[PDB]
């Protein structure tokens, strides 16, 4: 059967993800790569009316007290569900033409953003961010789709004070220059990162749950668990009297260890130019873990997908 | 070589069966071989959020009084249809790496409280229809619906509308509103939810008929692919957008696999008990993955027994 490589590009946004992506997908020719880009027509349009507008708008408010916690949470929770639907749906229809872990693969899919980008990364921000409940991200934790194998995801590194700045520069429509939610997703980010090396790294969060009080994947020791995802959920409404997490918000972290674990994930340095992030990403897709397809119709059907998708929802 | 194991998800639309209906239930589970799985009460009223019932009916309530829009009102049953859902879906995640393929009486039968659909889907596309939930975020939870595992046994009621209306007012949940409106809603939805399992399992293809809601097995416009056809999701021509086609291609995945078995609520207590039992001959089992599936099973029922329900 022949193979596929698929590529999720994620992270925070700001740092030169699209262009990089663009670049890399410019070296291909037509049937060798295709990129599912960013759904901003179903985040404008088709979903709701203006979301990026919607969240920046209700934590705004919600910094100046024009309304309370629980009014941006019901909104921040609803526009999330529509920011995650193009990502869910097309893992969806993907899954059953995807086979076994795998020399060139015969396709190469690039995505903009994986799920969890919308189910636990900007959630778990919102929530840092004071807009979201830490029980409605762990209920979008319960929700992440089965973690197909082959799985790469490419997260971003790049110096804070150059995110700022670039940042600063690519405002997206509706959106507001919050730093700290800039500082709360470049902090979920790491975190995820670590949380993934620790699990690979046979880190148990059940075992080491005791040690909490008060980046780099694919390589280092094990993360102290106080430097991963599982640290942002010792939070009192998750805590029962007896101290411990009630057991639904353990189960939902039992998830997300089973989802993260199985990841290959991969950090970018984007403190560079956007033809040297090109190159640099274009190295790292050299370790990366290809699968075979179902069937041998799989193949042109994803790519229909892709450019269907990349029509419709793609700017 | 593995042992095998029953599930049977006890759902359709609430307020048909009696509160010593469920008694029988949890009487049912008193045998080591067979666990009840109850309702979550606990997560929606305390746990996840306070009171996400009164929450859920008064927003309708203030929307058909006109005191909030159709904008406001569905943010808040979104909100809540996540807290809802989320013990089912927690449950079936975790559940799911223990499920192997179809297989005697079987090791463990295992009875839920309802399954994930009916939190998204069902009630949602219900809200739907009483105009407070939007038709993209009902194909959003849908696109989240857990892949059918192998034995996904659910049983849907069957009680005429007058009797069910009956025992509704006898049984009104804490923060719950009669509301007749909303009876008929999920009522339609449920029926729906039915025949849309039989139009896929006799071969249906929804991107067939499609042309037929503008225009043996069921009729599409008596599935659940006809709630679809809202204006929110073509295009100016007329077309649906793919991505919500994609959608209900999932929608028809999640659903064909399933097997409906449905339960006459138009009795007795005792007689409802018997008559699951005796739709229990029929339903599929399947072996578990691993010898100590069984009882990590159990520890996991018991254990959402005891913390979320009453
Ligand atoms: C994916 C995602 C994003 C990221 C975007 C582009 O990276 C859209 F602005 N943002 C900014 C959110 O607020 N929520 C999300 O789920
Ligand atoms: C499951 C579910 C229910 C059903 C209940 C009892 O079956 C809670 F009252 N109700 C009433 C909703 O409004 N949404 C749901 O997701």
């Amino acid at each position: 059967m022949p193979t596929l490589l698929r590529v999720y590009i994620d992270g925070p946004h700001g740092m030169g993800k699209t262009t990089t992506t663009q670049l890399l997908v410019a070296l291909g020719s037509r049937d060798d790569i295709v990129y599912v880009p960013e759904p901003m027509t179903y985040w404008r349009v088709l979903g709701a009316s203006e979301t990026i507008a919607n969240i920046y708008t209700t934590q705004h408010r919600l910094d100046q007290g024009e309304i309370s916690a629980g009014d941006a949470a019901v909104v921040m929770t609803s526009a999330q569900i529509t920011m995650g639907m193009p990502y869910a749906v097309t893992d969806a229809v993907l899954a059953p033409h995807i086979g076994g872990e795998a020399p060139p693969p015969a396709l190469t899919l690039i995505f903009d953003r994986h799920p969890i980008a919308a189910l636990l990364c900007y959630p778990a921000a919102r929530y840092l961010m004071g807009s979201m409940t830490p029980q409605a991200v762990l209920a979008f934790v319960a929700l992440i789709p089965p973690t197909l194998p082959g799985t790469n995801i490419v997260l971003g590194a790049l110096p804070e004070d150059r995110h700022i700045d670039r940042l600063a520069k690519r405002q997206r429509p509706g959106e507001r220059l919050d730093l700290a939610m800039l500082a709360a997703i470049r902090r979920v980010y790491g975190l995820l990162a670590n949380t993934v090396r620790y699990l690979q790294c046979g880190g148990s969060w059940r075992e080491d749950w005791g040690q909490l009080s008060g980046p780099q994947s694919n390589a280092g020791p094990r993360p102290h668990i106080g430097d991963t995802l599982f640290t942002l959920f010792r939070a009192p409404e998750l805590l029962a009297p007896n101290g411990d997490l009630y057991n639904v918000f353990a189960w939902a972290l039992d998830v997300l260890a089973k989802r993260l674990r199985s990841m290959h994930v991969f950090i970018l340095d984007y403190d560079q130019s956007p033809a040297g992030c090109r190159d640099a990403l274009l190295q790292l897709t050299s370790g990366m873990v290809q699968t075979h397809v179902t069937t041998p119709g799989s193949i042109p059907t994803i790519c229909d997908l892709a450019r269907t998708f990349a029509r419709e929802m793609g700017e």
